[PDB]
């Protein structure tokens, strides 16, 4: 789970994001 907020992939945390 990559992310932790917003950007290129979208918003939240989501398995290779
Ligand atoms: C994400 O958080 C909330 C979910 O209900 C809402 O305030 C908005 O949907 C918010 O979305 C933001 O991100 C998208 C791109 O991922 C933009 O299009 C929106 O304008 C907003 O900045
Ligand atoms: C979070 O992003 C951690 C691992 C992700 C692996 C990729 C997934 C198996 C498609």
């Amino acid at each position: 789970n990559n992310x932790x907020x917003x950007x290129t992939f979208x918003x939240x945390x989501g398995l290779x994001g």
